[PDB]
Parts: C-alpha cells; structure tokens; sequence
C-alpha cells in the first residue's frame, strides 16, 4: 500500500537508473573500495538509500528526491577528479536527471498527486 507521492517517486528513481546503466550509483560507496570517502564526503548518498527512504515514506515533496539526486551527483565529483570515469559518469547523469526532474515534469505529477486527494 503506497501513496500516490510514493509511487511517483520510485517511477522517477527506477527513470533514473536507467540512465546509469553501469550501475555506479546503485549503491553506497565504501571506504573500502575509496578510501578517505567517509572523510571527504559528509553526506553520501546513492540510489539504493534513496529507494529505501521512498519505502519509508521519508521523502516529502520531488523536490527532496531530487536534492538528494544532486547530492548523489556532485559528491562523485568532489571524491573523483575530472578525467575519471567516475566523475565523467556523474556530469553526464546530473544534466539527463535534471531534464528528469524538470519543474515541468515534476508538475504534472503534483497535479495527478493532489487529484488523488479529497476524494
Ligand atoms: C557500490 O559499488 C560500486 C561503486 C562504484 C563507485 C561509485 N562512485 C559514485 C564513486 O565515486 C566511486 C569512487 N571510487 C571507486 C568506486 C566508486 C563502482 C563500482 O564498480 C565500478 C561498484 C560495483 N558495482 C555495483 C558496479
């Protein structure tokens, strides 16, 4: 049983992930496999927190999703320097997520959520 913003949310994520087929941003990223991470980034985020904070309900508005889809981006570029393909992948992902999360696009689902309200 999900609320209409719930399931709006988790169409946009699983929208996202398709633009990263390689699935670098699936999950979180270690110290293990980057070291100094956890010192360097003090709020890491990846797809698979973001799905689990939709199944929670924590997330209110798009816009939330869509600050943490941000984050999720630009923390791969402050970690990785710009020749990676780390940090490659994470510039051509934010510009296609932010033509996903336009306003125009996140607009029409707030009309569809809010129609879902109130009878
Ligand atoms: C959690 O798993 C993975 C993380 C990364 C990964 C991501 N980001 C954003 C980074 O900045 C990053 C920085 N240094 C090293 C690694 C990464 C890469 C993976 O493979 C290429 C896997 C493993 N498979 C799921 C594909």
């Amino acid at each position: 049983e999900q609320t209409p913003l719930q399931e709006a949310l988790n169409q946009l994520m699983r929208q996202l992930q398709r633009k990263d087929p390689s699935a670098f941003f699936s999950f979180p990223v270690t110290d293990f496999i980057a070291p100094g991470y956890s010192m360097i980034i003090k709020h890491p985020m990846d797809f698979s927190t973001m799905k689990e904070k939709i199944k929670n309900n924590d997330y209110q508005s798009i816009e939330e999703l869509k600050d943490n889809f941000k984050l999720m981006c630009t923390n791969a570029m402050i970690y990785n320097k710009p020749e990676t393909i780390y940090y490659k992948a994470a510039k051509k992902l934010l510009h296609s997520g932010m033509k996903i999360l336009s306003q125009e696009r996140i607009q029409s689902l707030k009309q569809s959520i809010d129609f879902m309200a109130d009878l």
